[PDB]
């Protein structure tokens, strides 16, 4: 679908990219993916309760979602991290934020 992606799957991506503190569309597949996931939920601690972690590649949709999230941003790439409004972008974006420091007062609203 890709440009064609509709109004409705975009604000429907909108709204869960709002859905929960972070947001992370990954790909089970993808190694940057589980990169991003290990660092958010293993090494960082962020609750599972405060994520919406969508698996694209286990979305029967998960095409026209990451079609929506490019529309969104521009970002093609999985993952594709949202936390508490910022698009933070793809896992190199997330190191770059976790070595700035930055990741961790981005999360602060977050373990609140
Ligand atoms: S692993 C799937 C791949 N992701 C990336 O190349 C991420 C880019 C990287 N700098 C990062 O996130 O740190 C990808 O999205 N390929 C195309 C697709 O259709 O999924």
């Amino acid at each position: 679908s890709h440009m064609m992606v509709s109004q409705e799957t975009v604000a429907h991506v909108k709204d869960l990219i709002g859905q929960k503190e972070v947001f992370v569309a990954a790909k089970t597949y993808c190694p940057y993916s589980k990169a991003t996931l290990s660092t958010l939920f293993q090494e960082l601690n962020v609750p599972k309760s405060k994520a919406l972690v969508l698996e694209l590649d286990e979305m029967s949709n998960g095409s026209e979602i990451q079609d929506a999230l490019e529309e969104i941003s521009g970002q093609k790439t999985v993952p594709n991290v949202y936390i508490n409004g910022k698009h933070i972008g793809g896992n190199s974006d997330l190191e770059t934020l976790k070595k700035n420091g930055k990741l961790a007062e981005i999360l602060k609203p977050v373990f609140q």
